Order: structure tokens, then sequence, then C-alpha cells
């Protein structure tokens, strides 16, 4: 009297719209008694040609493991194809139906999904995070067997209970258009790596998160390390000038600065020491604030942070998520790093002001400008989804918020602005940026539509090698293309018809 297990069926995966992600099919392994086997030797060519393997191996196998009551011969076959080894009634063979995963968009959703192992367990993303409630519980079967031993099916001691269902918050059609325009994105200019994260404002969802490059979970022979990291969630970067929102936001929450205050940037660069601050362009004097946004002024963004003090913009950056625990639970996923200082120098709090210094997860990023396209109210992230939204919490003042969402829908739409991150038929609002690592990061930042947001997206590029490589250039028209489409998908209203 033994007892052999009752595999569980283990629970669907699907996206926020029910279409299935990971999915369970019905699989068949062959077993061997070899002492069974070792009765039966004038059979074992067939079985081994039934096995695609060479007779004397497999006879060799089956010799050294004679003295043994059990051993697999192969894992996961179809079930007609078990049925054929099943057919050649080779005494001492077995069969045992399992279950196998299979995921129907395959590449597209990898990094998210994550895979199972050979026994259908979780071993890495949402497989691995939220394996207990996916696996279910297997079962035991009582089994008489004789001296052998072969098995001659008593009664089912314990049942098997299925696993749950789970519900991403992924959109798939959203996933869909991000991966492909992602993926163009990064052929057309060479990069070697790339990530786009997209949000719901006002649920937390991650509706959208999209690698490159990336790797079909389908298929065993594939699973290359390199293309198998999340890296909007395992890779940290500097985010660079997509953080001036927020340096802005700590000026105008000081109570010295409004949006028409001037500053002064002549000659386009600021000696600090050894240490010298520099723009890109240096045909300026005169700037107000929203001026330093869309024109992207270092220099500008320093003379403000001096003015009101690092500290102001390291507690924005750090209410707002940048470097902090997202709390989401993603295997391996990285909390990057904020700076601190007892005595913060000026060359510290001018590199602060623009994005270096500290390091972010692109979903950091995007759940920050999230909480300011949401007014200031950070709500809490989301992998599953959300039917009952979680209290959200307030992190710049709505006033301030508003303010800088005004600001930014002008550095998409005013002239000398990055028009190429524009929304046809909505208004939009972001920021882009240029770091490096000469090797550069391409990003941009932002959401729509700017009258009553729905979508905040972070578009970020490795390494591009194609002449322009600034993130206007490169990360803009992937944030205008996805935006455009997801908008449509999701049914939202166009703000900006003529
Ligand atoms: C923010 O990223 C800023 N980048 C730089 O000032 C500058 C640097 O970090 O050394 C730089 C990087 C790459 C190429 C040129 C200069 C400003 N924002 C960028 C953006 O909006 O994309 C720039 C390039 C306009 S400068
Ligand atoms: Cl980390």
């Amino acid at each position: 009297v033994r007892h052999i297990a009752i595999p569980a069926h283990r629970g669907l995966i699907t996206d926020r719209n029910g279409e299935p992600l990971a999915v369970s099919t019905p699989v068949t392994t062959l077993w061997a008694n070899p002492k069974e086997l070792m009765t039966a030797k004038e059979r074992w060519p067939q079985l081994a040609a039934a096995l695609g393997q060479d007779t004397k191996l497999f006879a060799d196998r089956i010799e050294q493991n004679a003295e043994r009551e059990f051993i697999y011969l192969v894992r996961g076959l179809t079930p007609e194809q078990g049925e054929g080894v099943i057919a050649l009634k080779v005494p001492g063979v077995y069969s045992i139906e399992e279950f196998r995963r299979f995921y129907p968009a395959g590449e597209v959703v990898a990094h998210a999904v994550g895979f199972t192992d050979v026994d259908d367990r979780g071993r890495e993303g949402i497989e691995l995070a939220f394996d207990e409630w996916l696996a279910g519980v297997p079962g035991k079967r009582q089994v008489l067997k004789d001296r052998r031993g072969r098995v001659i099916d008593v009664q089912v001691t314990k049942n098997a209970k299925p696993g749950k269902t789970l519900a991403l918050s992924i959109d798939l059609r959203l996933q869909y258009l991000a991966h492909r325009e992602l993926r163009n994105a990064l052929l057309e200019n060479g990069a070697k790596a790339g990530s786009l994260v997209i949000m719901d404002v006002k649920t937390g969802e991650i509706l959208a998160m999209t690698n490159q490059p990336t790797y079909n979970p389908n298929n065993r022979r594939n699973l290359q390390p390199a293309a198998m990291r999340n890296r909007a969630m395992i890779d940290v970067f500097e985010p660079g000038s997509t953080v001036k929102p927020f340096s802005m936001s700590a000026a105008l929450a000081s109570g010295r600065w409004k949006p028409s205050d001037i500053v002064d940037v002549y000659p386009g660069t600021l000696q600090i020491g050894r240490y010298t601050i520099r723009d890109v362009s240096r045909n300026s004097r005169q700037l107000d604030l929203t001026g330093i946004l869309i024109k992207s002024s270092n220099v500008g963004i320093s003379k403000i942070a001096f003015d009101i003090g690092a500290e102001s913009i390291y507690s924005v950056m750090q209410q707002v998520g940048l470097g902090q625990d997202t709390g989401l639970g993603f295997p391996g996923e990285r909390v990057g790093n904020l700076p601190n200082h007892r005595k913060w120098p000026k060359a510290e709090t001018a590199t602060l002001a623009y994005g270096y210094g500290l390091s972010v997860t692109a979903i950091q990023l995007a759940h920050a400008y999230a909480a300011l396209a949401n007014d200031g109210k950070s709500v809490p992230l989301s992998m599953t989804r959300v039917d009952r939204v979680p209290d959200g919490v307030q992190v710049i003042s709505p006033e301030v918020a508003s303010t800088v969402q005004g600001m930014l829908q002008q550095v998409v739409e005013a002239q000398g602005g990055v028009f190429r991150a524009q929304v046809p038929g909505y208004h939009a609002a972001g920021k882009s940026g240029t770091a490096r690592k000469n090797a550069y990061r391409s990003l941009f930042a932002g959401f729509a539509p700017a009258t009553d947001p729905r979508i905040a997206m972070v578009v970020v590029i490795d390494e591009p090698s194609k002449a322009g490589y600034f993130g206007g250039l490169v990360s803009a028209p992937v944030f205008s293309k996805v935006m455009a489409g997801a908008l449509r998908l999701m049914n939202v209203p166009p703000d900006n018809l003529p």
C-alpha cells in the first residue's frame, strides 16, 4: 500500500478583459518500472525507437537502473503521442496525466507573466509571485503494488483541488501595441534595449509593461537569460531631465516661485568649482519657468534649486516614489535610491535637480507621472485587475500639480517644444530626457488627455546608434503612436478636435 500524486490543474491567467495569457494543457508523461522491463527485453528496441533514443544507450540505461522500481522515460508528451507508446503494450511502461503551461501571447507578455517548472511550479514573474494562489493542491491516490513493484489502484485518499484564476491589470490590446511600437523603435534606431510602461492614472493599474529584448516562453530552447529580464522593474537608471517637473513642483510649493518668474541662463553654462553645468541650447538669457522646461535648461533648473534648496526637491521625489519600494512584490524588482547628504553642496544640488545621482525604475517613473496627472494624488500600484480602487495618497498639492501639468502641456505643444510627442486628436503633456551612461538613454515621460488625464506612459530606449538620439527624437514619437492607439482603444473622448 503506497500513494501516488494526483496533479492539480493550475489556475488560468488572463488579461484584464479575460483574454488567456497562461493556460495549463493536458500532457502525458511516461515512466517505467525497470524490474518489469527486465522481463521483456525483446520489446526494448521498439520502445527505444518510439522515444527517438539509441537502442544500445537505452538498453544500457535500463540495465544500470535494474534494481530500481521507478524511473522516468519522458515528460510532457501530447496525449495522442503518449498513447502511441502506450499502444505498443510494453510490460512495465506506465502513464501519468500531468498539465503543462502554454502562453498564447508568447513573448509579447513573457516578462510580466514569467514561466513554470517541468513540475508546473512558477519560477519567474507573476507565475512565481502568485504561485500559491495559482497552484492549487495535488491529491493522493491509494495504490497497491506487488513486490516488483508492479502496481496492481485502490481509491482516491485525498482529492486534487485546482488552482484559482487570476486576471492581470494588463490590457492585451494595449500590450500588443506597446510591444510592436517599442520593437519598431529599437530596430529603427539600432538600440540595444528598451522599456515601455503604461499606467491608469485613476486606478493604479499597469495597463502595459513591455521590454526589448524578449523571449518566447513556449520554447525551452530560447530561454537565454539576457532576454528574460523584466527591465521595467528589475533595471535601474538615472532619469535625467524627466525629473525636472518634480524639481519644478518643489519650486512652486516653496512659495518663492511662480510660472511667470524669470531666470537668467546666459551664457548657457554655469561653473561650480571643477564642475560645469551645461545646457544643450546656449542662445538664451531670460527664460520663464515654463521656458526652462520647454528648452530643458539645466542651468535654469540649477539656479532654482540653489534658491529653494535640495531638501525640498528630495522630499517631492521621495513622496512621488522615486527610489522607494513600490510594494508590488514582483520577483527581483529593484528599489533604486535617492542619494542622501547631511549638507548638500551646490554640485550635488544641481545634478539632483536635473536627474543625476539617483537611480529609478521605469515603473517608478511612470508611477510618479501618474500621481502628477492625477492632480498630485498617488494611487497604489497594481498588477492585478482593480475592481474596487484603494484610497490614494496626496503627494503633491492639487494646485501645484495642476500648474505643472499645464507647463508640461506647453512643452509638448508650444514652439521649440517636443512636437513629436503630440497626439493627434488629443492634448498631451510630458517631458523629454537624454541621460549619459558616449552612450545614452533616450527618454520620454508623459500623460494624456491633458484636460482630464487617463493614461501615464514612460518610454526608455538604451543606446540608440543612428544620428539623432535625443529623447525628443527617439522616444517621443513612440509616446505619440502608443498613446494615440491606447486612448482610442480605451474609447477616451478626443479633447483636441478642430
Ligand atoms: C536632461 O537629460 C539634459 N541632458 C543634458 O543636459 C546632457 C547631459 O546629461 O550631459 C546631455 C545628454 C545627452 C546629450 C546632450 C546633452 C537635457 N535634456 C535633454 C532632453 O530633453 O532630451 C537635452 C538633450 C535637451 S539636454
Ligand atoms: Cl535596488
